[PDB]
DNA sequence: GTTGGATGGTAGA
DNA sequence: CTAACGCTACCATCCAAC
């Protein structure tokens, strides 16, 4: 069983660089401008030239422009990146129809039938890298292992423009030597709970009773980790089904005023609903980010599917209920649909 | 007890 | 306006309901 994971390098900024090759070689920061004020918003991605100066996904545009004034700052054109991505994901389908598109820029390919071994996998990895470079001039990092998790870990270790096989033996080495924080699904919160438990490595999750581990990081994560540590993890490459579609916007300024907020919400509905495309949601959540950036949400799951009209009406009620059960001003308002029929 | 929805936490794209 | 986007997936947990 062999999983080839592809993660496009600095995706958004690279697409920007491919569209505008005069950009390659200098810092490119792809930004999501919130609109509140001059350069309000956050960096979506920066190329590695920008990253060398700490401009990375998540920092405020003004921080980025503080630490990297000269860079090229480009609005995020998510649809453009999605088009390139889909073309690449299609390229990847020509290597394995058994593909899991995990995000805009990463897929797992089960290549067990395409390859007999890690060496052919590697060769396929190179082939895959070249095809995407030929077809889309996008460099990608390839991570090959016996499962998704380690293929992702392989890729993280090889980024950018890398290719890395974690064979069955390194898998066993990494279960023992890899900081468990480096395991996908283990963020800062889980890492810092695993430290407390003295769990620094996947292997340490076997040296602990389930419930004590569970009682810290949760049943699912505990099982996950233990299954990884056991070299049993064998989650299949399954075609992903969007479970939720949503749209959230920053408001020009914070508001507790429904009438000022609604336009944003309805836009989020219009856009969410447009992006549902055929999919009928049974659940709608109005998500509000407050002044202090707490995320608050009120949702409803109807038996049957929600129409755009019912979305408009229910969202306003849910927004009503947010405004009512939380005293804070709302800074971002969004909607999220889910439970598709 | 246990579903499953509401809501939030966490991780990550 | 004064930093903190927007997006999804998964899961924990509370609580009402069954
Ligand atoms: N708006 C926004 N988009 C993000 C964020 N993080 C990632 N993305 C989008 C932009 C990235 O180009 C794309 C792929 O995610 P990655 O984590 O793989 O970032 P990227 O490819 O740019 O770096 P790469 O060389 O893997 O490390 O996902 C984020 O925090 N905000
Ligand atoms: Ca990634
Ligand atoms: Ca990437
Ligand atoms: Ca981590």
């Amino acid at each position: 069983g062999i999983v080839l994971f592809v993660d496009f390098d600095y995706f958004y900024a690279q697409v920007e660089e491919v569209l505008n090759p005069s950009l390659k070689g200098k810092p490119v920061v792809v930004c999501v401008f919130s609109g509140r004020f001059e350069d309000s918003g956050a960096v979506a991605t920066a190329n590695y030239e920008a990253r060398k100066f700490g401009v990375k996904a998540g920092i405020p545009i003004v921080e980025a422009k503080k630490i990297l004034p000269n860079a090229v700052y480009l609005p995020m054109r998510k649809e453009v990146y999605q088009q390139v991505s889909s073309r690449i994901m299609n390229l990847l389908r020509e290597y394995s129809e058994k593909i899991e598109i995990a995000s805009i820029d990463e897929a797992y390919l089960d290549i067990s039938d395409k390859v007999r071994d890690y060496r052919e996998a590697y060769n396929l990895g190179l082939e895959i890298k070249n095809k995407i470079l030929e077809k889309e001039k996008i460099t990608v990092t390839v991570g090959i292992s016996k499962n998704k998790v380690f293929a992702k870990i392989a890729a993280d270790m090889a980024k950018p423009n890398g290719i890395k096989v974690i064979d069955d033996e390194e898998v066993k080495r990494l279960i023992r030597e890899l900081d468990i924080a480096d395991v996908p699904g283990i963020g800062n919160i889980t890492a810092e709970k695993l430290k407390k438990l003295g769990i620094n490595k996947l292997v340490d999750t076997l040296s602990i009773e389930f419930d004590k581990l569970k009682g810290m990081i949760g049943e699912a994560k505990a099982k996950y980790l233990i299954s990884l540590a056991r070299d049993e993890y064998n989650e299949p490459i399954r075609t992903r089904v969007r479970k939720s579609i949503g749209r959230i916007v920053t408001m020009k300024r914070n508001s507790r005023n429904l009438e000022e907020i609604k336009p944003y919400l309805f836009r989020a509905i219009e856009e969410s609903y447009y992006k549902l495309d055929k999919r009928i949601p049974k659940a709608i959540h109005v998500v509000a980010v407050t002044e202090d950036l707490d995320i608050v949400s009120r949702g409803r799951t109807f038996p049957h599917g929600i129409s755009k009209e019912t979305a408009y009406s229910e969202s306003v009620k849910l927004l009503q209920k947010i405004l009512e059960e939380d005293e804070r001003k709302i800074r971002r308002i969004g909607v999220r649909f889910s439970k598709f029929i």
